[PDB]
């Protein structure tokens, strides 16, 4: 449950996921009774959303929201700039895929450059 997506899966997940966003890691909180931990993203953009999960900005300026995963998963914080998608669960974001925003703006490049996007989005 934790390997990462590959370019296949990356495609449909962000067309068939509850939200997709793209931001930063700015920390991570672990639940060691749960065994999950929450991601606290920086959120530079909401590419997509099924549900009102997410927003962008605030009157601080940067507007940040968490996403759950599990705690084996091993998330740390760090630099790096990803598009986070996934699905909800009682109103709480939880993590299916997270690539580096320029991997997937690759793979969506080469999927929209041979029509076997299943749909369209603005990564921009």
């Amino acid at each position: 449950a934790c390997r990462p997506c590959s370019d296949a899966e990356l495609l449909l997940a962000a067309c068939t996921s509850d939200f997709v966003i793209h931001g930063t890691i700015h920390g991570v909180a672990h639940d060691t009774e749960l065994q999950e931990s929450v991601i606290t993203v920086v959120v530079a953009r909401v590419i997509r959303q099924t549900l009102p999960l997410f927003k962008e900005g605030s009157s601080e300026g940067q507007g940040r929201a968490s996403i759950r995963t599990l705690l084996r998963c091993g998330v740390r914080p760090g630099p790096g700039s990803f598009l986070f998608m996934g699905w909800s669960r009682f109103g709480e974001a939880w993590l299916g895929c997270a690539p580096r925003f320029q991997e997937f703006s690759r793979v969506y490049s080469a999927a929209l450059t041979t029509h076997l996007n299943p749909c369209e989005m603005a990564l921009d």
